[PDB]
């Protein structure tokens, strides 16, 4: 393949590695590759494909340019034993311990430091020198994905300051929800605010919300369909980086197009359609309108907020003449933040390659002031436990003082206030 624009994906934690099943299955099938055989799946290949952005073409076949990192071997057993994809999720890409983090951010940050030198060794000895950056896929409610993920986000930014560090971060839900999740989320989001170039946030609560308000089946099994859906959504967000088009971005351009101020780096993603039934009942306009509907947000929002910067992607069999017309009407109805010209608050583009199961797809990445509301509910749950000194013992034991917890919370509130000043409401 052609050198350049190569990305190294880092799955950290149980969720981040388990999400990698349908993340890489969707990526492989959109570039005509069988994840079971590491080979192409059909002789029908399109003339230009940027599969080298996420996949490595060896003489024996295609492999993920990824490292699968965890302080416990449970998630990689799910990939090799349950899914039978050991030829794709192979051992040379695995950095594993067997101690665990026990859902404490501090234990993953400190135990993860003992695996950092070997992770940097694999990056130096195996990654191309034209590597554009890193993609970190992890959860924020536990200890490995949060603590080790925060450490890796910080370590990669310090050792490779010329490359892009992008975080696909999953917020805590009500299932797989520890009472320690408010502490871990605030600690992780404070670190990511300092070292990540862009944090796209996912919430299992939002997918559950869509289940309870739909006859159609979006999940019928726990995480095996929820993490299945998260992997497909965050693979659709990467479509701008691996397919030719007007909005073909690299990691830096994806951050530059959405991060106006250094603190406004938290993006809300929206994808429609989510199911085959929705795809068979919807037109292009309906898919654009749902993406700007908080019901289809991957973060749980009450209403909509005000948009600072947004990037929309048309995927597949979409008439470009109607795409021009739809976005003129959407710019008139969308509430932009006070001071943003509508032409500078929303950019869009068409991608010819569509998801395998859908004729068309629409994806929205939005830097929206409504993330202050999602974060203020995290702050309320943080303070409901911290002001009573509840569930704090194991963070101090592992080296994160209660003063360090306070500094993370107070810097978390400063980000909320910045988004609210931009909104013009606080």
């Amino acid at each position: 393949g052609m050198p350049g624009r190569e990305i190294l994906v880092l799955h950290v934690g149980q969720g981040g590695n388990q999400i990698g099943y349908n993340f890489w299955k969707t990526i492989c099938e959109e570039h005509n590759i069988d994840i079971r055989s590491n080979q192409r799946k059909s002789v029908e290949e399109d003339k230009v494909d940027y599969k080298s952005v996420f996949l490595v073409e060896a003489p024996d076949g295609f492999h993920p340019r990824a490292l699968f990192i965890d302080l416990e071997p449970l998630a990689v057993e799910f990939l090799v034993k349950e899914m039978k994809l050991g030829s794709f999720f192979s051992e040379d890409l695995m950095v594993l311990s067997y101690s665990g983090a026990h859902n404490v951010w501090s234990i993953g940050y400190q135990t993860g430091k003992k695996l950092i030198p070997v992770i940097l060794e694999k990056i130096r000895d195996t990654m191309p020198e034209t590597l554009q950056g890193f993609l970190i896929i992890h959860t924020l409610g536990g200890g490995t994905g949060s603590g080790f993920g925060s450490l890796l986000t910080e370590t990669l930014k310090k050792e490779f300051p010329g490359k892009g560090v992008l975080n696909f971060s999953v917020l805590p839900s009500e299932v797989n929800d520890v009472t320690l999740a408010p502490y871990n989320t605030v600690l992780s989001l404070n670190h990511l605010s300092r070292f990540s170039d862009l944090v796209v946030l996912f919430d299992n609560t939002a997918l559950i919300r869509i289940v309870k308000d739909q006859l159609n089946y979006p999940v019928i099994k726990q995480f095996s369909d929820l993490n299945f859906l998260i992997g497909r959504v965050m693979a659709s967000i990467t479509a701008s980086l691996r397919f030719p088009g007007p909005l073909n971005m690299d990691l830096m351009e994806m951050a530059h197009n959405l991060v106006a101020l250094p603190e406004t780096k938290f993006i809300i993603p929206s994808v429609a359609p989510l199911t085959k039934e929705e795809s068979e009942m919807s037109t292009e306009l309906d898919l654009v309108e749902r993406c700007f509907d908080p019901t289809h947000y991957m973060v749980n929002c009450s209403g909509q907020g005000k948009t600072i910067s947004s990037v929309l992607m048309f995927r597949g069999n979409i008439a470009i003449e109607n795409a021009f017309s739809i976005m003129t009407d959407i710019k008139s109805n969308v509430a932009f933040a006070p001071g943003v010209h509508p032409d500078l608050g929303l950019k869009y583009g068409i991608c010819e390659s569509a998801p395998v199961d859908f004729d068309k797809e629409v994806t929205l990445l939005s830097n929206n002031t409504i993330i202050s509301e999602v974060f203020n509910r995290v702050l309320e749950r943080f303070d409901s436990l911290f002001n009573r000194d509840w569930y704090t013992s194991d963070y101090v034991n592992a080296g994160t003082s209660k003063s360090n917890l306070k500094e993370a919370r107070d810097n978390f509130d400063r980000i909320i206030k910045i988004y609210k000043e931009i909104e013009g409401s606080q």
